[PDB]
């Protein structure tokens, strides 16, 4: 029968990626949002991954016209009526544990309210919002330190894995459905959170000054900016002003110190270019002086550049590793999937100094993994010719 | 030593009766809020009551020079500045469970944001809003209805009772304190509500709708109103409207049906007024079919006549016995203490139908309660001479 796939990001294209891999007499549709226009970002284009692998592109009106299909929605941007449809045959991931958080902005609005924890749910799309009977739902609990940038990154994966899961019980029908609770259940709209003039409320709590911190840090789209200055994480202190909520302590380059309600605050000014720059060519030791949150350590930049990607493109063998200790991922990738044992190549060809590669393979570097084009390592080292540096990689399990 | 009350409303005016009950060698001051100017109203004015009893009210300022003193603060309304003091003697009551609810209207807060919980907790004044440090707590659930009236009144009750299980200990200097935590901490404004143009967000939920309709439901102050119709409960229904959240389904004398996010709701007009002139002449079939909530039968008007008032001053005695089966107090006072069995001796006097008094006796009816004044029905009626009716009441134990 037909499977029509309408959304974006990961979860749309990883989704697609198992259904080709895994499903065989099924025939794919993509509908895309109105936003993708083929840009690979801190997520996938799912149009660019669409027209790459010949699955074909239709609006939503062809696919209500579109008979023996059934249509899965991930985080896609139009309305989507029932009544429209043959069939009932209508599926939707939410990202979050509903009934709660129906509608908008679902990785801020869980941190703004000091939730434990949050969720994804697959439910029936029916008229209305969020709206429709649960088929699964999935939780997990919110971190200390968690942001919109972290908490969504949870939501694509989790979603990923539900569909998945779900997808030959959809396809049989073999599911069972029960309507959602009026009890607990909650919406936010667009309206809620104006993304461009975000005012951080000083005359609150310490506590709830960085909540909004956090909810509101999510680099691709914005940093809290207090002051003039740019914002990644902060602490409570022990100390309490009697100022007025809101007074500036002390600025400085480093960081911003204002009275609350309760405990004084201490804001990290944002050095992930610093943080970025230092991983080329300095210690660990300097950069763990450096850094006010190790949470930088697990920053992207734009192209998705990590401090490990930066360490492994220049070579610098202390800062691999004790990013590693500190649970950096020794495979992470960019926002095109290449490597960082592809970068770490690119640096053993440069400076032709091999030396430090039996290191990173012991601690769990894989050789074997592709970029979002579907080339390894060696695709491209047979590609520029580099058969010594090719074979000298090949001897190692 | 001495124990200046800084507060207003039924919490200042009970523990003083407690410590003059109860405390002997102890030098009592008052200090009255700005906007108590001596009217009783659903609470009772403590200017009135210190002026009546002989407790001198003193200035803030004043207070500040009174050495040999304890000051304990209920529902204040000026800033107290520790600074100010000789001495760290200086206590507060707060309506919250800090350090949650920190600042303004924590009878609507908690609901708004739909807390299994809220408390009263007595702590140290410090230079800020509800920060210091804790001498004890009690918590409480909320109903399924809960509104801020009755929330209210909670705190009032458990933070009189909070006040007098640990006044000795104040007294003597032997109470243990714990810092507030900032975790979990939160405060609202005066800012956080506007209680003079007050807006229901429809686009929203139908619990969180019934939520702020409840969180805004206090008689003495307000009523939501609706679409020009003032509102006093609602209810979920199970139909769930296609058209937007907002849209008026229906509209009559009795109630509106709106179109919320998911699940549509019935929202009850006002009919309190109703209610009471039914409790003069008709029946309890009557009543059970006009009221539209039970919680109805438990409102009072701006004198602090109830249902049951109405009914006892009116003889209506089907009513009042229907009414204690409901869970209405057979004691029941307005606003001046004055009782159930007060207005039905009203009755008996008027009507010289003497007859149902032994029903209501055995029902719980308290003939030894003394009102606002200091007098019982007993006083009434030898001042007015009505000696017949005294004796007949006399009569009962
Ligand atoms: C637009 C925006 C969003 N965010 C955060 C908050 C948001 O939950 C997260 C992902 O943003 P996104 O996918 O635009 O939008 P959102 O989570 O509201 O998703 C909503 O819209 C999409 C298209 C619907 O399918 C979805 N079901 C909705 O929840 O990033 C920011 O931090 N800054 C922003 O400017
Ligand atoms: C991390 C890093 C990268 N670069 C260069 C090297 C790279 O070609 C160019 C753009 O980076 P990119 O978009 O992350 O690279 P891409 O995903 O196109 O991968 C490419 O370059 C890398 C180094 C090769 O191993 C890989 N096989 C190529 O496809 O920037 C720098 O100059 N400095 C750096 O710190
Ligand atoms: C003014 C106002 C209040 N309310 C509700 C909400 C509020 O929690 C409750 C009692 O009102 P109130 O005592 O004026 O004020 P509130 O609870 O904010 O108390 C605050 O001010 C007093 C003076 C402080 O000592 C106290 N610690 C504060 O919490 O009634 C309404 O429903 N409508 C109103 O217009
Ligand atoms: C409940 C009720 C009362 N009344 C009258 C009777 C009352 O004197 C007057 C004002 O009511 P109130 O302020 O509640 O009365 P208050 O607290 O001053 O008490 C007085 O009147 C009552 C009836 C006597 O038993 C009592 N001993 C008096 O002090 O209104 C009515 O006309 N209709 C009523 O339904
Ligand atoms: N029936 C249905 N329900 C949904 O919740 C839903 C779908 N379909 N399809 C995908 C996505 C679409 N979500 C939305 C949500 C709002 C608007 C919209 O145009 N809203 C108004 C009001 C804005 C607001 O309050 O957020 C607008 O003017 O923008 C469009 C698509 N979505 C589930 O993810
Ligand atoms: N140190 C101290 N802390 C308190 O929280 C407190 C006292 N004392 N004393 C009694 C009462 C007084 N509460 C208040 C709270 C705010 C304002 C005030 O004037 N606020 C500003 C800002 C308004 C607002 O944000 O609420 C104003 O302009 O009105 C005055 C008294 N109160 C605890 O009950
Ligand atoms: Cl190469
Ligand atoms: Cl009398
Ligand atoms: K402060
Ligand atoms: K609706
Ligand atoms: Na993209
Ligand atoms: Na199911
Ligand atoms: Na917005
Ligand atoms: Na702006
Ligand atoms: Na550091
Ligand atoms: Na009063
Ligand atoms: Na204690
Ligand atoms: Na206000
Ligand atoms: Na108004
Ligand atoms: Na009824």
């Amino acid at each position: 029968m037909k499977l029509i796939i309408a959304g974006k990001n990961n979860i749309a294209v990883d989704v697609t990626k198992w259904i080709i891999k895994t499903i065989s007499d099924i025939e794919l549709y993509s509908v895309c949002n109105e936003n993708d226009h083929g840009n690979d970002s801190f997520q996938l284009s799912f149009k660019k991954f669409c027209i790459q692998f010949n699955i074909p592109i239709i609006s939503l009106e062809d696919a209500y016209h579109l008979e023996d299909a059934i249509f899965l929605s991930l985080e896609f941007d139009k309305i989507i009526h029932p009544s429209k449809f043959t069939h009932n045959r209508i599926f939707n991931i939410h990202f979050s544990y509903l009934p709660a958080y129906k509608g908008m902005y679902t990785s801020a609005w869980p941190i703004l309210n000091n939730e434990q924890e949050s969720g994804v749910t697959l439910h029936k799309i029916d008229h209305g919002i969020d709206t429709g009977a649960i088929i699964d739902q999935q939780k997990f609990p919110l971190d200390i330190e968690e942001t919109a940038k972290t908490l969504y990154l949870k939501y694509i994966k989790i979603g990923t894995e539900i569909v998945i899961k779900n997808l030959p019980a959809l396809i049989s029908g073999n599911y069972s459905i029960v309507e959602q609770s009026a009890i607990k259940s909650s919406y936010y709209s667009k309206k809620s959170i104006d993304y461009k003039n975000l005012m951080i409320d000083l005359n609150k709590t310490a506590h709830e000054i960085l909540q909004q911190i956090r909810a509101f840090t999510f680099r691709d789209y914005q940093l809290p900016r207090i002051d003039d200055i740019d914002i990644f994480h902060g602490e409570i202190l022990s100390s309490k002003s009697l100022s007025k909520p809101g007074t500036i302590l002390e600025k400085n380059n480093y960081h911003l110190i204002l009275s609350t309600i309760d405990y004084d605050i201490k804001l990290y000014s944002d050095n992930f270019d610093e943080i970025l720059t230092a991983c080329e060519d300095k210690s660990p030791e300097f950069i763990s002086k450096l850094l006010k949150t190790e949470n930088i350590l697990f920053e992207k930049n734009h192209l998705g550049w990590s401090p490990i990607i930066i360490a492994a493109y220049h070579g610098n063998m202390d800062v691999i590793e004790w990013l590693v200790s500190k649970g950096v991922n020794i495979n992470d990738r960019n926002y095109k999937g290449t490597t960082v044992a592809m970068y770490f190549k690119d640096y053993m060809l440069r400076s032709g100094n091999y030396t430090g590669l039996e290191n990173l393979i012991n601690l769990g570097l894989d050789l074997f993994l592709k970029d979002n084009e579907g080339l390894s390592v060696f695709d491209y080292m047979r590609k520029n010719k580099n058969i010594e540096l090719f074979n000298f990689m090949s001897t190692f399990n």
